[PDB]
């Protein structure tokens, strides 16, 4: 059983990503972590998605402990903070519970869609921090898993490129939900999140050869 | 403002973590990872136990989401596991929270009572491992924080020389929790916990000046 988990949200990346990982594995977990997120309904879309595409299982955890750690709940938690919802180190937390999650249903991999090539670069999504924490969870959980980052080099045409080769950039596009306001596939046109989506599907259908051999020379394949 | 996290549970090694920690820093927060645990009271005495030895604060953290991620939890929630209510690297995740808080509270110092010197070695625990994780931390969170881990190669008899060191014995003693069956101090007798601690003190008692020379010879002072 060469069996994979995703880190999934249901947005046209970690779709890609799972697209991606049931052609190479024979089997696929997600795991969707909500603090809040989207709500009850689009989460269980997202199942519905992951479910339809072929995973084996999607399991949701509630990770609102880390709500608990913004300056504004620890100050009405009566906790001293020096004189934001801000949170450092989220994605530490979900590749740790990830890694727990992936031992205990026996995964060789956990796969996710970070990347180093955004406008914000969060250090807990740097390709040298996922090899130094795999390193260090590898140590702790007693068991070789791999970090994999399909997406860490590519930009969002790219991203989009990929969907394409595996034959399934429509069920990207119309089925995911990358829109800030809840609007499934193009969304609201309005948000940053579609801006960027938006973007990268234009520079893709304008310029594909160019930008698919960009994909291929950078991933394999 | 030279200050610093300690991992706490109200029971003798991270009372004596604590203890050691107030003497170093300026200031000291105490976070309590709370998974079943104890109860809402115990929990609360290891808050008035910190409060009255001088934390400047102390955080309880609900972890609960890792009881999602035993075996019984998961099958239980239709996820198919491979044919207990183990979770490994807990530890990861209480450091991992820890760093968080400490980079929210302006922390240079996380401490954990954690060691390699116990029947059963966790690998979660090891020096090795801890070294590696806060290598990614730092890295993850973008701050230098260190892990200190003042119990890693002590036993229970040095551990108890140690509080005696800081001239606390006694507060060690009666007013903490490590039985099992949720008598402070010395405990029902009865557990494995009281047995490792009794143990530690009649060492101690019996061997003094021979068991502070050990403790001072693994740790500086
Ligand atoms: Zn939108
Ligand atoms: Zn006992």
């Amino acid at each position: 059983m060469k069996r994979a988990v995703v880190v999934f949200s249901g947005g046209q990346d970690s779709t890609t990503c799972l697209i991606q990982a049931l052609q190479d594995y024979d089997d696929v977990h997600c795991i969707t972590f909500d603090y809040g997120q989207r709500h009850r309904a689009e989460i269980e879309v997202a199942q519905e998605l992951s479910q339809k595409l072929g995973a084996a299982a999607h399991k949701v955890l509630d990770v609102g402990l880390l709500n608990e750690l913004a300056t504004s709940s620890l100050t009405r938690d009566s906790i001293p903070v020096p004189d934001n919802t801000f949170v450092p180190g989220r994605n530490i937390l979900f590749l740790t519970l990830a890694s727990i999650y992936a031992y205990q249903v026996g995964a060789e991999a956990v796969i996710t869609g970070v990347c180093e090539t955004d406008f914000s670069g969060y250090p807990d999504c740097r390709d040298e921090f996922v090899k130094a924490l795999n390193q260090a969870i590898v140590l702790g959980i007693a068991r070789d898993i791999r970090f994999e980052t399909p997406l860490m080099w590519l930009n969002k045409a790219e991203t989009w490129a990929l969907a394409d080769y595996y034959q399934q950039l429509d069920t990207v596009r119309y089925h995911t939900l990358t829109c800030y306001n809840g609007i499934k596939g193009d969304g609201c046109g309005q948000c940053a999140a579609c801006h960027l989506r938006a973007n990268g599907l234009a520079q893709y259908q304008k310029d594909a050869a160019t930008v698919m051999a960009s994909l291929k020379q950078k991933v394999g394949l």
